[PDB]
């Protein structure tokens, strides 16, 4: 039995069912989202820190926790002994993906860059899962339809999104940048990076002087540590202390209209007046992954 998907490398054809799955780079929370933690064997350690993970995985001691970097070779290795029918990664190394499909062992591979293209992907998942994602895409786009309506009209702010360091950020085919276009931002990063995340002199930031700067989820950086950084003591987001690090969300994932929510919020607060966020944010997590009212407390705002 199999089914036949598209994925970063063209078609592929996934043998049916599948028993044994990793996660390598992204698509931490799918898992949540599906109520497939059992068929988990192994997941990139970043997604531990996942707030959804931590609450929906019961034994996450059952989990052989793997890297979180995107460019080293793969550990094949590794990968041939925890025995997966399946390992879904994202490709931030081409080269060393197709390295590790020469083992003997099924990948789904997908690159994400729009909010758009991370629905397509976990439909795409959902069907070598075999589970029914329709009720929970359709959420999701209803969300982003939400905040598109709110935002319809308004001045985007210009600002950015800072990652490991404070003179990395995001640009074209960047997941975070169509996350910050979602929620209502002019992202500078688009003028200095032709692809992904990259650096770029902390004079030119100076100059672009954003309204607002978030931080990556992921990043060692505080708000603290960019508001008291005394090269951007000019700049209006320190100033005005806009400066805001994004929840604890995976963002090639279920949650990622959630992020552009926050942003959104963060960044035009006006336009949300008469909205009852909280019952919005209630109703996500009760839709996308079937928590119950007590279970949904501490996933709300504020
Ligand atoms: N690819 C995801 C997860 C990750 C953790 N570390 C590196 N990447 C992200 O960049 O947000
Ligand atoms: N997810 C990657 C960033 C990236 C986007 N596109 C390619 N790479 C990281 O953790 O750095
Ligand atoms: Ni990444």
């Amino acid at each position: 039995q199999e089914v036949k998907v598209k994925d970063y490398f063209g078609e592929q054809t996934i043998k049916l069912p599948v028993s044994k799955i990793i996660y390598l780079g992204s698509f931490a929370e799918v898992p949540a989202m599906f109520h497939t933690w059992d068929r988990v064997v192994g997941i990139s350690d970043y997604a531990f820190k996942s707030d959804i993970v931590k609450a929906t995985l019961k034994d996450p001691e059952r989990i052989k926790p793997m890297s979180s970097d995107h460019v080293a070779a793969l550990n094949v290795e590794l990968l041939k002994k925890l025995s997966p029918d399946l390992v879904v990664t994202f490709v931030g190394n081409p080269k060393a993906v197709e390295h590790a499909k020469k083992f003997g062992i099924s990948f789904l591979s997908f690159q994400e860059k729009t909010i758009a293209e991370v629905m397509e992907d976990i439909d795409t998942q959902a069907k070598a899962l075999e589970v029914d994602a329709s009720k929970k895409l359709a959420k999701m786009q209803e969300t982003l339809d939400f905040i598109a309506e709110r935002l319809k009209g308004v001045k985007k702010k210009k600002g950015v999104e800072l990652f490991h360091k404070a003179n990395k950020i995001s640009g074209h085919q960047a997941l975070d940048s169509d996350i910050l276009e979602k929620g209502g931002i002019d992202n500078f990063g688009l003028k200095y990076v032709k692809f992904g995340r990259a650096d770029i002199s902390v004079e030119k930031i100076v100059k672009e002087n954003p309204e607002i700067i978030f931080i990556w989820w992921i990043s060692p950086l505080s708000p603290e540590d960019v508001l008291n950084n005394p090269k951007f003591a000019t700049i209006k987001a320190i100033k005005n202390k806009q400066v805001y690090k994004l929840p604890t969300m995976d963002i090639g994932g279920p949650r990622a209209p959630l992020i552009s929510l926050f942003i959104a919020l963060k960044a035009h607060p006006e336009a949300f007046k008469g909205v009852d966020i909280n019952a919005i944010v209630k109703d996500y997590y009760k839709v996308v992954f079937d928590l119950n009212d007590a279970e949904v407390e501490p996933f709300l705002w504020k």
